[PDB]
């Protein structure tokens, strides 16, 4: 079936959409080439519609069936609980889109009677009706990028699809505990979301080291969400139903699958019918868990089809990276084409065709590659980095305009051991927070679908917990990583690393003068900036840390 059909009514904005970086004093000190930075608007939604609209052909085989049987057997060991309305209300993110039935997220979290009893009515309707498609809103997403003269051109807006707030709370009732617990049982060490960056780089490196003769590849599915078929979503459902579930959870999971997850009508911000979806919606509770299960099932079956030896999968939503034993040069190239043919029959055709790699640092996965530095002892330490272009473009944008979501903060947390997050992002934003006197103010950040409220003053213990103490002493980064950063700063008109070192010495001194947590920030986050280093010891609060958040679905 077609992933989408369209009526021709437009995907419309609801807020005023800005596309260009504005004139700013603080922003210009980050990057000068402001004209290289753009934000996607609804005006490019038509171009995205074309990319994501296509017929899916899907043919399944015994390898696919065998893998599924094994997954269902694991899933049969999981017991999940049905949350009450009130419990699911408390798990709703603070800034979630308001209901069209006259209450918003703040009312849901407060357990407002109008909100609670509406959700009860939505639940009752899911129990009685397993068929009628549930309405969804389609919106163009506004995201910031930098122009790439080498790439094809400017990226079109992504499209998001989400049901009403009351339906979103019912999803948590039925499925929050399942999406929380089932994937790690079914997929074990292949399940990507159980890992911090320290733990994911450790798993990738040790998986690579464990092979007699390693080969790996990333596999990039073209428009993964659109390749997910109604059958895939029902197969997903059949996995979930293997859990030990309350009878009302079983019924609501069936209804949510048939009425929402497999597809339904799309409504724009003006309330016009835009069309119909028969693939994955980006804004439902099961999208990360379902995409990870589906990608793992297809990949695992395809590994058996291609006869890859000892193939270790690492799956994070639609992100797939596979590390296996090489069968030799020619045999690996052939086997990866057969892997790709099997993924294609399963309706997961590649964007870029995959290629075997024999150096772990050459694989890109979760937009990131493994790189090497040295800790305070001189020991080799592996960590994940990425091209800093997009983080820096978005950082420039968030400096100039007020944004509800702070990509700079999520990038500091996920890329803390990197040369660029330490030298530029930490120095630049701590300088801003000091001058605004906002060091204590909690900020929202979103990381791969989970939302957190983070005070910048707690970054040292958060980084230690996610990365280890070495994240504050890394030095002697690789020439290729230094060159990539240096080159990106010249391209964007960002001051060179030597300028940041000087700005960081000043930020660091001013933090130390404040004592308390600010001084701990100056001591740990900026020990790299000073000639004579302080002795950095494990932070006490790094053990006792609430690293939990909310799903934004
Ligand atoms: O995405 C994550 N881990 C995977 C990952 C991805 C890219 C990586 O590489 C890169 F980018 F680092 F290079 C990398 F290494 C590691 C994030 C988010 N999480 C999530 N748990 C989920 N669980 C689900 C379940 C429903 C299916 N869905 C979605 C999410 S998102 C929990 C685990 N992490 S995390 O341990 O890194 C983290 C915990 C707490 C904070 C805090 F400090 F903010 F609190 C900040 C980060």
């Amino acid at each position: 079936s077609m992933s989408y059909t369209w009526t021709g009514a437009l995907i419309t904005p609801c807020a005023a959409e800005e596309s260009k970086l504005p004139i700013n004093a603080l922003s210009n000190s980050l990057l000068r080439h402001h004209n290289m930075v753009y934000a996607t608007t609804s005006r490019s939604a038509g171009l995205r519609q074309k990319k994501v609209t296509f017929d899916r052909l899907q043919v399944l085989d015994d390898h696919y069936r065998d893998v599924l049987k094994e997954m269902k057997a694991k899933a049969s060991t999981v017991k999940a609980k049905l949350l009450s309305v009130e419990e699911a209300c408390k798990l709703t993110p603070p800034h979630s889109a308001k209901s069209k039935f006259g209450y918003g997220a703040k009312d849901v979290r407060n357990l407002s009677s109008k909100a609670v009893n509406h959700i009860h009515s939505v639940w009752k309707d899911l129990l009685e009706d397993t068929v009628t498609p549930i309405d969804t809103t389609i919106m163009a997403k506004n995201e910031v990028f930098c122009v790439q003269p080498e790439k094809g051109g400017r990226k079109p807006a992504r499209l998001i699809v989400f049901p009403d707030l009351g339906v979103r709370v019912c999803e948590k009732m039925a499925l929050y505990d399942v999406v929380s617990t089932l994937p790690q049982v079914v997929m074990g060490s292949s399940y990507g979301f159980q890992y911090s960056p320290g733990q994911r780089v450790e798993f990738l490196v040790n998986t690579w080291k464990s092979k007699k003769n390693p080969m790996g590849f990333s596999y990039d599915t073209r428009c993964f969400d659109s390749t997910v078929t109604e059958n895939d979503i029902r197969v997903e459902e059949s996995i979930y139903q293997c859990c030990d579930l309350a009878p009302e959870a079983r019924q609501a999971i069936k209804s949510l699958t048939e009425r929402l997850y497999i597809g339904g009508p799309l409504t724009n911000s003006k309330g016009q019918n835009c069309g119909y979806r028969r693939c994955r919606a980006s804004g439902v509770l099961t999208t990360s868990c379902g995409n990870t299960l589906t990608c793992y099932l297809k990949a695992s079956a395809a590994c058996r089809a291609a006869k890859l030896q000892d193939c270790t999968m690492l799956v994070n939503g639609d992100d797939l990276v596979v590390i296996c034993e090489s069968a030799g040069t020619q045999e690996d190239a052939a086997s990866l084409r057969v892997f790709t043919e099997a993924m294609t029959r399963y309706s997961a055709p590649p964007g870029d065709p995959p290629q075997p790699e024999y150096d772990l640092e050459l694989i890109t996965s979760c937009s990131s590659n493994v790189s090497v530095a040295h800790d305070a002892s001189g020991k080799r330490v592996y960590y994940l980095t990425r091209d800093p272009t997009t983080p820096l473009a978005r950082a420039a944008w968030e400096t100039a305009r007020h944004t509800p979501v702070n990509s700079w903060l999520g990038n500091i947390i996920m890329y803390a051991p990197t040369l660029w997050a330490r030298m530029i992002l930490m120095t630049h934003f701590f300088s801003i927070l000091l001058a605004q006197e906002q060091l204590e103010k909690a900020l929202d950040c979103q990381i791969y679908g989970a939302c957190y409220s983070i005070e910048p003053l707690d970054l040292p213990q958060i980084i230690e917990r996610l990365h280890g103490l070495s994240a504050f002493s890394l030095h002697s980064y690789s020439p290729g990583e230094i060159n990539r950063v240096a080159s990106c700063l010249r391209k964007l008109g960002v001051p060179p690393l030597r300028v940041w070192r000087h700005r960081a010495r000043s930020v660091r001194a001013r933090l130390l003068s404040q004592g308390g947590r600010a001084a701990t920030c100056g001591k740990y986050l900026f020990n790299w900036a000073v000639k004579t280093k302080l002795k950095l010891t494990p932070i006490p609060a790094a053990s006792q840390l609430d690293l939990s958040g909310w799903f934004v679905a």
